[PDB]
RNA sequence: CACGGACCAAGGAGUCUAACGUCUAUGCGAGUGUUUGGGUGUAAAACCCAUACGCGUAGGUUGGGG
């Protein structure tokens, strides 16, 4: 899969786009589907993180601050990460929205607040996300790079929901900055993405 | 900047007393302390007497402040 464009404008399969009329394809069939579309997810954009680690100067500066720095820093070089290939750093996104989970209310702000910039930078599609069984031309000829795109499609509507639940239950906190803020970023959401916008 | 933080009001981790001794000030001085009692008293007081016992007593030469 391509990192030089968002993912959602790469040019997917030619078989998505004139298959309206398709039998629905059984559980089992969307269930293959879907495990091949994770592992040819969690493929190549491994092979993408060994050319990555190629660049030792690059790899190492890097693992340093992932490993060493300071709870902004991480967050910054997490972001970073996930700006330059969203779909392959899977990794980084889970441990973004790792950061946004814990204990420490700033960080967990600041984390949060990197997402909000990642989703409200037309990452996010101007439509809305759909889950595996939900896409369109869902066929066994589709290819591994449509499938794996699908997938991740998936996987981020599942990291929306999730995220959903971090605020949920920061927007409760005692704290009145913290629920302010919190409220802020929900509303901006809301405002600017279609996604659960319910 | 790095690290932590429901909210307001309060409250919030033990007592009197003894024995010996150094120094200083005052009174007296081989004395010193009374009050153990009494008198007296514009009355716990203040002023005064004894009454005992306690603790005390029982040269040579050189230098030498003066
Ligand atoms: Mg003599
Ligand atoms: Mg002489």
């Amino acid at each position: 899969i391509p990192y030089d464009k968002p993912w959602y404008e790469i040019p997917l399969d030619p078989q998505v786009g004139q298959n309206d009329d398709v039998e629905e394809l059984s559980k089992e069939q969307i269930e293959k589907l879907f495990e091949r579309g994770k592992q040819t997810l969690e493929a190549d954009n491994q092979t993408y993180y060994e050319e990555f680690t190629k660049d030792s100067s690059q790899a190492k500066f890097m693992s340093q601050i992932l490993s060493d720095g300071t709870l902004n820093d991480k967050i910054s070089a997490v972001t970073l990460l996930i700006q330059d290939s969203p779909l392959h750093n899977t990794k980084s996104l889970e441990t973004l929205v790792s950061y946004c989970g814990k204990k420490s209310r700033n960080s967990a702000l600041q984390s949060l607040n990197a997402l909000k910039d990642l989703f409200l930078n037309g990452l996010l599609p101007n439509r809305k996300l759909r889950y595996f069984k939900n896409q369109p031309g869902l066929s066994m000829m589709l290819n591994k790079k449509t499938l794996a795109i699908f997938y991740f499609e998936d996987y981020l509507k599942k990291l929306f929901f999730r995220v959903l639940e971090v605020l949920e239950v920061l927007s409760h906190d005692p704290i009145i900055h913290v629920r302010l803020q919190i409220l802020n970023h929900v509303f901006d959401l809301l405002t600017n993405q279609p996604e659960q916008e319910f």
